[PDB]
């Protein structure tokens, strides 16, 4: 139960240790209960997940109307910043607001479309295909439209059409909850973490500057799709199918590298055979990682990690979930990764991206419990992803033993950038657009009755694609994507994807490097490290457009760090899409793909 504090300024001070503090032991439990089901997934500790968390809906409850009581009508106009947001989260009660068999109807909602997503399968005619690994591979691996047609439908309608109630239901108590906290709706209260009263025009001119790099990627994908489906199927100046692109959902486009090679006749970078020639196991490719960031005089990994960690799928046949994330249990003592971590080039990278939101971490745990977080939302994955611009560039490969030479054509320059821009360029305008869809949802605009259409509309408005099948409103492909049933918001990874050019061209200039940008490494550079112990030491204690410019000297965010990133392979794709009197963007709107003949026969 929540103490007893003054009803002023230097009072709240001393409301917040005593908040800060029980949440730790609250905090933990929440971390510990979820790492104990994570790595060993049994129906008794799915229970233990489930007590840990009603127990910090609780804790939030009691410490939430408290702080309401006492500094509600007084802690907006205060003295030390810090304190008025503290305060100001904690007063925040969401769902506590709602009656408590609302409160349990927003939960029942929430545990319900979670399971209905991860539960959703595609049975044949016959057996059951599910979303991983078996729909995602035939989406990246199949190059017969039929197919992947029916993975994409089967999927769809799997897993959106029974969401539709449940969202709606959602919907309608996530609002009712955020609005007896002062917000028009939930979006509100999402945008209200960045503290910029000109997001979304923030976010609109961003967009503006990048959109001619997706249009160039996506006509000369568009032509390359053209050649293996043909005219039947690719409209030259209409949208692209959503199924054709090697991923579910469009987000990147990377398992059609085949199909888009600029120089087919130079090798791909690959040093996975390298990796298990000279027998890297997992846990050296975490003591590599661990030398990229001393090599920057960042901490290593504290004895907790090693010992606590899952750096390997489990050999007892136990159920875990293999997804890479990092996890802080909130009282600066263990720090660990949950991985099934596999001797390969990527896993590599993605090693490095996922010690970075260690290294963050272990950076700011000396802070409160409430400013352990990334400066805003975006920041977490702008910081593992910056790090990994390092790591997966040849010149670092080369310098840790596993690229013996380097070349330096410029041809194998155009292959590196274009393998990147399938995944940084590609996935500009979806996540952009996710959360604009939930705004609109969240504010009315998209009733119930215009899920699909709204969603669609941008769909084809940004990502310039179109449902190879015809759509009506009893589909919600919206939930068919996993952080809408699961309600994460997105638009924090649109941010990091702007957010990393420009800590990457920071870095870079910091430790003195000169040349192509794609080709930095920051690896053995001292004042890089500095930098980034700025930024990973503030956590959210301050303004996150300060922090920024701080580190990077702009106090927004910009796109030109990332439009000089990819300025080769830009310049490249526009003489390839002027060569072939390209048409970019869509004007054939309305275009659909027919059916392939007698479907699904
Ligand atoms: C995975 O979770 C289960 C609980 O669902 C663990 O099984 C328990 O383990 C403790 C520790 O030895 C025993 O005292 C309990 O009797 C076990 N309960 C059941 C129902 O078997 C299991 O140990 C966990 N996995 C690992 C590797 O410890
Ligand atoms: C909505 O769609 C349902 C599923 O049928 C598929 O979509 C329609 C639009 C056609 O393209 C059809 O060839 C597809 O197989 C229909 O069963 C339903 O009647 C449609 N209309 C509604 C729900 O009002
Ligand atoms: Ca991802
Ligand atoms: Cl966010
Ligand atoms: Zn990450």
């Amino acid at each position: 139960q929540p103490g007893q504090f003054s009803a002023d300024e230097a009072g709240a001070q001393l409301f917040a240790q005593s908040y800060q503090s029980s949440a730790e032991q609250v905090l933990f439990q929440s971390v510990a209960a979820s790492w104990a089901h994570d790595t060993n997934i049994t129906a008794e500790n799915a229970r233990r997940q489930e007590e840990a968390a009603l127990l910090s809906q609780e804790f939030a409850e009691a410490w939430g109307q408290k702080a309401k009581e006492l500094y509600e009508p007084i802690w907006q106009q205060f003295t030390d910043p810090q304190l008025r947001r503290i305060i100001g989260a904690v007063r925040t009660l969401g769902s506590a607001n709602l009656p408590l068999a609302k409160r349990q109807q927003y939960n029942a909602l929430l545990s319900q479309m979670s399971r209905i997503y991860s539960t959703a399968k595609v049975c044949l005619p016959q057996t059951c295909w599910s979303l991983d690994p078996d729909l995602t591979n035939i989406l990246a691996s199949s190059r017969s439209y039929a197919m992947l047609l029916f993975a994409w439908e089967g999927w769809h309608n799997a897993a959106g059409i029974p969401l539709k109630p449940l969202y709606e239901d959602f919907t309608a108590l996530s609002n009712e909850a955020y609005k007896q906290d002062g917000f028009t709706d939930t979006g509100a209260y999402w945008r209200s973490w960045y503290n910029s009263p000109t997001f979304e025009d923030d976010l609109e001119h961003l967009y503006q500057q990048l959109e001619p790099l997706y249009l160039n990627l996506h006509a000369f994908v568009r032509r390359a799709l053209h050649r293996r489906y043909g005219d039947r199927y690719i409209n030259l100046r209409g949208p692209i199918p959503a199924h054709l692109l090697g991923d579910m959902w469009a987000q990147t486009w990377s398992n059609i590298y085949d199909m888009v090679v600029p120089f087919p006749d130079k090798p791909n970078l690959d040093v996975t055979s390298t990796m298990l020639q000279q027998g890297w196991q997992a846990t050296h490719m975490f003591r590599v990682a661990e030398e990229f960031f001393t090599s920057l005089e960042l901490s290593p990994m504290p004895p907790e990690f090693w010992e606590g960690s899952m750096l390997e799928k489990p050999a007892d046949g136990r159920e875990v979930v293999c997804h890479a994330s990092a996890w802080d249990f909130y009282n600066r003592k263990d720090f660990r990764i949950k991985q099934c971590t596999r001797v390969t080039m990527e896993q590599l990278v993605v090693v490095h991206h996922e010690m970075g939101h260690i290294q963050y971490f272990l950076q700011y745990k000396d802070l409160p419990v409430s400013l352990r977080e990334g400066a805003n939302p975006g920041f977490h994955e702008a910081i593992g992803d910056v790090l990994a611009l390092s790591v997966s560039t040849p010149e670092h490969l080369h310098k840790i033993g596993l690229l013996d030479r380097v070349t330096n054509d410029t041809e194998s320059d155009i292959n590196y950038l274009l393998k990147m821009a399938l995944d940084k360029i590609a996935f500009l305008p979806f996540g952009y657009l996710v959360d604009q869809w939930r705004w609109g949802v969240f504010s009315g605009r998209t009733p119930p009755s215009r899920y699909n259409f709204d969603w669609w509309y941008l769909r084809t408005k940004y990502q310039g694609i179109c449902p190879p099948v015809t759509r009506n409103e009893t589909h919600f492909d919206a939930g068919a994507k996993f952080h809408v049933p699961n309600v994460t918001p997105y638009i924090r990874y649109f941010v990091s994807f702007v957010l990393q050019f420009q800590f990457h061209e920071a870095l870079c200039k910091e430790a003195g490097y000169e040349g192509p940008l794609h080709q930095c490494d920051i690896y053995r550079s001292t004042k890089a490290g500095a930098k980034l112990r700025k930024v990973l030491r503030a956590g959210s204690s301050r303004p996150w457009q300060e922090v920024l410019k701080d580190m990077v000297g702009l106090d927004a965010l910009d796109a030109q760090p990332l439009l000089k990133y990819f300025q080769l392979v830009t310049q490249w794709l526009q003489e390839q899409n002027q060569q072939n009197g390209e048409v970019l963007g869509w004007p054939e709107y309305q275009w659909h793909p027919p059916l392939p003949d007698n479907y699904p026969e």
